[PDB]
């Protein structure tokens, strides 16, 4: 597993070339196996990708693309804080992708009711499915990252970053608003094969530079956040200023 580092000027240039990057390994994932299955994000440059890919999604058959999401806000579905929310304005809203290959995490006043802990079991025994299944694994997992080194709401010190077994927990006390998260843990980032973290600005330099050298992902969660064939780092001059 190699790491790939791809330097951008600025995060309008990057948020383009991510969005280009996504499209293309969509459509090679599609031409050697018969379909695709990407993890989205939440966050500024993770939801800016998805537009520029909808500028280009003529050149996809969707129908062919099954799409999960690394964490999601506990909150009500129709709050602006919803991950899912925003990739459906900026995206998915907007292409042919049967909503059988959708897979948003519950809602606050969703399926579960509630019950954190409830949700992120059902996301959990849906992800069992999968990587169970024929073609298991996820090809893609996209994430953004702090400059604590958070990724999906997995934050440093926490039982859901030292989670070795279940592939999604509850997080009740996210130190950044709203507290309640549903995420995917690192044995269910670790079964993609790719990972790309797609990251922009000065304040994230140090935790990239932490994550690239290989610290402990209890201290910079985004160390654990590997992919099984590459981790892809697309970065801007900025975040990368301590490699």
């Amino acid at each position: 597993s190699d790491t790939v580092i791809e330097r951008h000027a600025d995060t309008a240039a990057l948020v383009a070339a991510a969005g280009d990057r996504l499209v293309d390994a969509i459509s090679s994932a599609i031409g050697e196996r018969g379909q695709a299955t990407i993890v989205l994000t939440g966050g500024g440059t993770g939801i800016g990708l998805l537009k520029r890919v909808r500028e280009r999604s003529g050149e996809i058959d969707w129908s062919k693309v099954h799409i999960y999401w690394g964490d999601e806000r506990f909150v009500p579905q129709d709050d602006d804080e919803r991950n899912d929310k925003q990739a459906r304005e900026a995206l998915l809203d907007h292409i042919g992708i049967p909503p059988v290959n959708v897979h948003a995490m519950a809602a606050s006043d969703g399926e579960f009711g509630d019950d954190l802990e409830a949700a992120a079991a059902g996301y959990a025994q849906l992800l069992s499915a999968n990587f169970d299944s024929s073609v298991p694994g996820f090809d893609v997992h996209l994430l953004g990252m702090g400059g604590e080194g958070h990724v999906n709401s997995l934050f440093p010190d926490t039982d859901a970053v030292r989670e070795t077994e279940r592939l999604v927990v509850g997080v009740s006390d996210s130190p950044k608003p709203p507290p309640r998260r549903i995420t995917l843990t690192l044995p269910a980032v670790q079964n993609s094969r790719e990972v790309w973290l797609v990251v922009s600005g000065e304040a994230k330099a140090d935790a990239v530079a932490a994550a690239v050298g290989g610290a402990d992902p209890v201290d910079i969660p985004a160390a654990g956040a590997v992919g099984r064939e590459r981790t892809v780092w697309l970065v801007d001059e900025a975040a990368a200023a301590k490699l």
